[PDB]
DNA sequence: TTAGTATATGTGCTGCCGAAGTTAGCACGCTTTCCACAAGATATATAAAGCCAAGAAATCGAAATACTTTCAAGTTA
């Protein structure tokens, strides 16, 4: 993994990283989160979305 | 034709600094576009309550006067 990856899912993930460091969780929380946010791209509606929308993704 | 001279001939010398390799015994431990597919942005009840900002009324806070008290100095005695 990590290759079949989109340079969009790539930024929302450092956006999940980014906020989760600034909100100070823990790497569980930050391991949670990615993995929640995977799932949820894993659907095609989600991933051909708007850019608010995915902001709300990783918000989410 | 022969002695003197210039060249390259490979050879052998010198340093040249670097090259590999060495050093003993346990326990712990980014950009352009380009691209195509599907997702904004759109009417429309629709009951429901909570929210977020103008107005209208209300009462709290208190300030400028109206009463009473109080002295203190002065009166009829």
């Amino acid at each position: 993994e990590n290759e079949q990856v989109s340079r969009s899912q790539q930024r929302g993930l450092r956006r999940v990283r980014d906020l989760c460091r600034v909100l100070q969780l823990p790497p569980t929380f930050e391991d949670t989160a990615v993995a929640y946010y995977q799932q949820a791209y894993r659907h095609s509606g989600i991933r051909a979305a708007r850019l608010q929308k995915k902001e709300v993704l990783v918000g989410c």
